[PDB]
């Protein structure tokens, strides 16, 4: 039917190093003469309860870093503090540091996640930032440090750097300014998850893709107001819509001829009735990890 | 619950080229001095239905064969057929050309897929070869020449070429020695894939790294045989199990515990009853596009 597909991983496999302090080790992003990694690299089993960060990275000398690019060590000669990052600075400049920027994603929004164990690159998924600020990711078991990214044409923007498994399995990270998606902390406490909700948006995306495939089966046998949408949206766990969805979903109603308010009312009567029994793409499930702006691109 | 991870592209991307004779272009792959491609690439559109290839191709220069990396001309000094591939002599080896081998691969087994445009990279996906000897696939649209891959360490296995596009929207391709998967032909006729079925051993193989995510409650409540779950099975549309099925899920059994007998019963349940209202890990499908090998790899 449709498939889930992650950006090439080349430009980001050159970037990926391992930083090691004391016993922890964990995956850096190199870049130009930069290394970020999380800063929960400098604790010990002890420290991660309560970390003093500022007081353990000041007392921390650049030779207690240990950072290879495969088995080649990089010496640091200056380390900050940037929120929840360290920024080492190493001794060389990476060859191959693609065009890359840095930009914080929204909740419900895509990327791909290069996962990586100590500095190698092992697999790449594409996934969503979850409303609940958390990303279900099942692969960042142990490759804390690990960048989530996309590719617009030649230019690399990092969205994401894993830090955290959280109680359920859910993996908690930052932007790479260091600052956490979600409530959030880089430290072993009493921390959860909240609800999750479905990505409202994004089923609706896939919805006028399954159109672009040439399916309309499922297509609106009864009108909705956003209002009536939202209150089943949310029976059934579903992100209630407001009008800026509305909007974004304007070049996908163009291409396709289904208005937006008609494929809200396709959706609460899939979910009322139509999903008993039948498929979209191929699948007996919504699809809520493929944004509006994946779907054209993907589609289109 | 679990992702389906793509192997890292790196190493397939520094190898897509861009092959053009008269008006149609496709994707070759670039490795030592030499570029595979779709022989195909040679037809017009009238040749497609009934292409005389091998007159077609001597009646060919060398001249006519425009090949592409990024915007710069490789010259083509020789060609030659390889069953239904080009292999172009290209007056360049390529500086970044990757430790690599050819295998061909069996129908159920996972590949990476890097999809590409005339040449540019776009994006990763995992699938699998379905026993139809078809790819479900659904971005290879207009990529031919796309190719499959494994990666073992630092050593990439090509596996799979894109070559068409069947009726139904499936894939279909060749291994890198230029062999048909299945029954199709590369030209545009009268051709469909076969009923498909759901890849028995990679769903058991996903049952196990549920259990090795700490699922229990789908455990089997009876017993079965071979014989008797192959009767449900089938009634499932799913694919019969061998005992050879059954001595590669050893290694998983022995990591969980629970004997290959035990699972398949546990399966046969699933498919009867249990998948009704319930999930695992965290999906209300049985997924079918994870090897035991797979699971071994991300599970452990």
């Amino acid at each position: 039917g449709f498939r889930k597909m992650a950006f090439p991983s080349g430009k980001v496999e050159g970037c990926m190093v391992q930083v090691t302090c004391g016993t922890t080790t964990l995956n850096g992003l190199w870049l130009d003469d930069t290394v970020y990694c999380p800063r929960h690299v400098i604790c010990t089993a002890e420290d991660m309860l309560n970390p003093n960060y500022e007081d353990l990275l000041i007392r921390k000398s650049n030779h207690s870093f240990l950072v290879q690019a495969g088995n080649v060590q990089l010496r640091v000669i200056g380390h900050s503090m940037q929120n929840c990052l360290l920024r080492l600075k190493v001794d060389t400049s990476n060859p191959k540091t693609p065009k890359y920027k840095f930009v914080r994603i929204q909740p419900g929004q895509t990327f791909s996640v290069l996962a990586c164990y100590n500095g190698s690159p092992s697999g790449v998924y594409q996934c969503a930032m979850r409303p609940n600020h958390t990303i279900k990711g099942s692969f960042l078991n142990g490759s804390c440090g690990s960048v989530g990214f996309n590719i617009d044409y030649d230019c690399v923007s990092f969205c994401y750097m894993h830090h955290m498994e959280l109680p359920t399995g859910v993996h908690a990270g930052t932007d790479l300014e260091g600052k956490f998606y979600g409530p959030f902390v880089d430290r072993q406490t009493a921390q959860a998850a909240g609800t999750d909700t479905t990505i409202t948006l994004n089923v609706l995306a896939w919805l006028y893709a399954a159109v672009i495939n040439g399916d309309r089966w499922f297509l609106n046998r009864f009108t909705t107001t956003l209002n009536d949408f939202n209150l089943v949206a949310m029976k059934y766990n579903y992100e209630p819509l407001t009008q800026d969805h509305v909007d974004i979903l304007g070049p996908l109603s163009a291409q396709t001829g289904i208005a937006v308010l008609d494929m809200c009312a396709a959706l609460k009567e899939l979910l009322q009735n139509g999903m008993n029994g039948r498929t979209i793409l191929g699948s007996t499930i919504l699809e809520d990890e493929f944004t509006p702006f994946d779907v054209v691109r993907q589609c289109s």
